[PDB]
């Protein structure tokens, strides 16, 4: 480790601590054992805890503010990562390990909002890297290339719902981009908090989305992850999202080797996205209960879910229009993630429905 990553490395542990209204993890985690104990040591990519930290430093409004640059990092840097990992996930001890995948009975999932007057739309995801490969920070421009040929390859042996084109970035008219952001399918470009975490180099080569003609079945090629594998569709029916879900991710795993750790569950670049990888969330209003957002944020944090802006995190809500999901996914089954986010809007539509 360069002294010169040490001198950005001391001024940023001294931003952090005199960063007074900073409410982020890393801020939170990052005692000065824990810096000194780690700011030395070094993958064998080279990752550095420069690496790690950087987007957080930068974006003191990070709610968390580290990734993996390689898997190895989660180790090297353990005293950092774990403290982090636990807190967020609402308790994963040193200890623990990661549950086997389980999908679970999908028959016993039900319609979220039968009367349509309060989901807009239901989306599920889960995140996967492809063996071989680093997370975003390691990748040269070629490998971006190599990865985008692998899926892209595989995604045209899809059969029947799942069917489907791949559209690279690379090509693709602005017009037809923003479309496919605008309208909540294709990831957004440009994003501080990756990009201070040197998580899109070389953009947009290598990147690009998959989707079936109607747009209910999407992968995101070289985002955040390798792979983003997506199902949702306007309305309720959690039950024929969560489906294809499996569907496509049983069928596809069968075909591309994954990376899995036996404590970690799936790998993934952010900390956040570790274990089931998995995301289930609603596009949804609740005018009496969301009367100001942070008593909205305050009732969902009980159910453990997250709340986000219409256009992702770190957006405001549009229209009345909040993303809800499950925030924890490790430490628990697929199974268990998808029911928490049901479970919950469930009843939050109920209090929403009795409140004045
Ligand atoms: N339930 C939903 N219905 C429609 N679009 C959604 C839903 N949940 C998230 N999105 C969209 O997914 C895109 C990614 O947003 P992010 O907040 O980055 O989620 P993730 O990275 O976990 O997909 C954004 O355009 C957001 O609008
Ligand atoms: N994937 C969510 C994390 C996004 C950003 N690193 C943050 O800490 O807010
Ligand atoms: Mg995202």
């Amino acid at each position: 480790v360069d002294q010169a990553t040490l001198d950005k490395l001391e001024a940023g542990f001294k931003k952090l601590q005199e960063a007074s209204d900073c409410k982020s993890l890393l801020k939170k985690h990052l005692t000065k054992d824990v810096f000194d104990s780690i700011k030395n040591k070094k993958t064998g990519m080279g990752a550095t805890l420069l690496d790690v930290i950087q987007s957080g430093v930068e974006n003191l409004d990070s709610g968390v503010g580290i990734y993996a640059p390689d898997a190895e990092s989660y180790r090297t840097f353990g005293p950092l990562f774990d403290p982090i990992i636990d807190d967020y996930h609402g308790g994963f001890k040193l200890t623990d390990k990661h549950p086997p995948k389980q999908w679970g009975d999908i028959n016993t999932l039900v319609g979220l909002d039968p009367a349509g007057q309060f989901i807009i739309s239901t989306r599920v995801r889960c995140g996967r890297s492809l063996q071989g490969y680093p997370f975003n920070p390691c990748l040269t421009a070629e490998q971006y290339k190599e990865m985008e040929e692998k899926v892209s390859s595989t995604l045209s042996s899809m059969e029947d719902e799942l069917k489907g084109t791949y559209y690279p970035l690379t090509g693709m008219s602005k017009a037809t981009q923003q479309q496919l952001i605008d309208d909540h399918f294709l990831f957004k470009e440009g994003d501080r908090f990756l990009q201070t975490a040197n998580a899109c180099r070389y953009w947009p080569t290598g990147r690009g989305i998959f989707h079936n003609d109607a747009k209910t079945f999407l992968v995101w090629v070289n985002e955040e992850d390798h792979l983003r594998i997506i199902s949702m569709q306007k309305g309720g029916d959690l039950k024929t999202v969560y489906k294809r879900l499996v569907t496509a991710v049983d069928n596809i795993e069968s075909k591309l080797p994954f990376s899995h750790d036996d404590r970690f569950g799936f790998l993934t670049f952010c900390p956040t996205n570790l274990g089931t990888t998995m995301r289930a969330s609603v596009h949804i209003q609740l005018p009496k209960l969301a009367k100001d957002r942070k008593v909205l944020e305050d009732i969902a944090s009980k159910f453990n879910l997250q709340v986000r802006g219409t256009r992702g995190e770190h957006t405001e809500s549009e229209g009345g229009v909040y993303d809800i999901s499950n925030k924890r996914r490790l430490g628990l089954t697929e199974y268990q993630a998808v029911r928490e986010m049901q479970d919950g809007i469930l009843e939050m539509i109920k209090m929403e429905k009795a409140a004045a």
